[PDB]
């Protein structure tokens, strides 16, 4: 009935296989995409051993009960294999290469790992096409930002400058209509990552948490922010980078993805409307989490395994988008329920099929 398209997410933590259906409208441009299969597996592909058996087992598992067959593939690895060495990466997809030249289920077509840059683009065309903001020429710039686990994005509209690295600029056509976005990712700077530099901050911590080196937390957001402010800064060039180009090219609607959502849904924060500003975030990691004792805030709450972090994350948060993207702490900043699937591949059937 339709055209199907097979994406392959190969993150950090795991690999996640997404069939979609779709039609073509006029302008060659999917419409009607939908998901109608998808497979998780662990580990990450980034951390199996890579050779023959290991990875046939892996993309067998990941492969095999799927309910199509001659279907193309795309398989896009990204911050996880990003932060292996090269000589490393080449190991995995001579394999995988190998692999799927045996079998004839599934048509490769190609199988690499992305840039940051381009998991940005990505990232933009998933929240725009939910926002249904691609069909028709806006007046509205729509930003985008990803809060992934290994590393971060931020993608707007911005027009094509000869003194910006290319690699930071993509130029698209969808529904008949240009597109030039700047896009950029820092890698280290995703979640996970960038928290294992702050375990033993006990400005990051709930009062008397105990940390890793046998010292107590003694939270304080606007102390914990401005050492993760550092980082980003010193280390990553954010605010060097990104502030001058946003100061000129405004965005009107920010949206993000990744961690916000879980984050914004924990029942010690209170958000309305999917959606925050970091004045309020800051003010509520500080009082709720920063600020408080530990040992009462775990009693009441056992089964979060997630809230320790909460000091640290919100001031994170605002750190990179206040402190780095340069972002009005009262900038209403809306994120995308965890419920609603949104999912990155959906740009690659966007861009790709």
């Amino acid at each position: 009935k339709h055209s199907c398209i097979a994406v392959i997410d190969a993150g950090s933590t795991g690999s996640r296989l997404h069939i979609y259906s779709y039609d073509t409208d006029d302008t060659n441009t999917p419409i009607h995409i939908e998901e109608i299969w998808n497979k998780k597996i662990k580990p990450g592909f980034a951390s199996i051993q890579p050779n023959s058996v290991t990875i046939d087992a892996y993309l067998t598992m990941l492969l095999a009960d799927a309910p199509i067959h001659n279907i193309p593939v795309y398989f896009y690895a990204t911050a996880g294999m990003r932060l292996l060495p090269q000589s490393q990466q080449k190991k995995y997809y001579d394999e995988l290469e190998y692999w799927f030249r045996q079998q004839s289920q599934w048509q490769l077509v190609e199988a690499k790992t992305i840039t940051g840059n381009d998991e940005a683009l990505f990232d933009w065309l998933a929240v725009n096409y939910k926002l249904d903001t691609l069909k028709s020429v806006q007046n509205k710039s729509v930003g985008v930002m990803d809060m992934g686990g290994a590393s971060v994005q931020i993608v707007f509209p911005m027009p094509k400058n000869a003194e910006i690295s290319k690699h930071n600029q993509v130029e698209l056509n969808i529904y008949g209509q240009n597109i030039n976005l700047y896009v950029h990712s820092f890698l280290g700077l995703g979640q996970t990552e960038m928290s294992h530099q702050f375990l033993n901050s006990p400005s990051c911590f709930a009062n008397d948490y105990p940390l890793p080196d046998g010292e107590s937390g003694q939270g304080n957001a606007p102390s914990c922010k401005e050492e993760v402010t550092s980082l980003m800064n010193s280390v990553h060039k954010v605010n060097q980078q990104i502030q001058p180009l946003l100061a000129l090219n405004p965005v009107n609607e920010w949206y993000s993805i990744g961690g916000i959502s879980n984050l914004a849904s924990s029942q010690l924060f209170h958000f309305e409307n999917s959606e925050l500003t970091n004045q309020s975030l800051l003010q509520q990691g500080d009082n709720q989490i920063c600020h408080q004792q530990w040992d009462i805030l775990n009693g009441q709450y056992p089964d979060d395994e997630y809230l320790y972090q909460y000091c640290l994350l919100s001031s994170y948060y605002y750190a990179l988008m206040v402190d780095g993207y340069g972002i009005n702490p009262n900038q209403t900043i809306h994120y995308i329920p965890p419920e609603q699937n949104l999912d990155w591949t959906i740009g690659v059937v966007l861009h790709r099929a």
